């Protein structure tokens, strides 16, 4: 199934964070609406912030998360969940490699904000 793709209510402001635990150098990126909006990069193996950034859900709301290292995408995991029935998540973790751990980029988008 498709993952790393959350659908927000739109014209709302979210933020988005990016985590790093792998050898090989995270790049990820943030398509708003098919354009993307944010990158990040960086190297940790010990879960460093790479990136983070509020953005704007547009009219669509269709947020979109992608992880690559060196090129080669990485697999994708996500899901999205609601405490209280009024805070959200959406979560990705990533495998660049073998060892499923797939913590190697790990992003997080939450909203509402303010
Ligand atoms: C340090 C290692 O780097 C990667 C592979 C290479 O080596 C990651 O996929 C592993 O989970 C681990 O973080
Ligand atoms: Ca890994
Ligand atoms: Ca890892």
């Amino acid at each position: 199934a498709t993952q790393g793709v959350f659908t927000l209510p739109a014209n709302t402001r979210f933020g988005v964070t990016a985590f790093a635990n792998s050898s090989g150098t995270q790049t990820v990126n943030v398509l708003v609406n098919n354009e993307t909006a944010a990158t990040f990069s960086g190297q940790s193996t010990n879960n460093a912030v790479i990136g983070t950034q509020v953005l704007n859900s547009g009219s669509s709301g269709k947020v979109q998360v992608q992880v690559s290292v060196n090129g080669r995408p990485s697999d994708l995991v996500s899901a999205q969940v609601i405490l209280t029935n009024e805070l959200n998540f959406a979560l990705v973790g990533s495998e660049d490699g073998t060892d499923n751990d797939y913590n190697d980029a790990v992003v997080v988008i939450n909203w509402p904000l303010g």
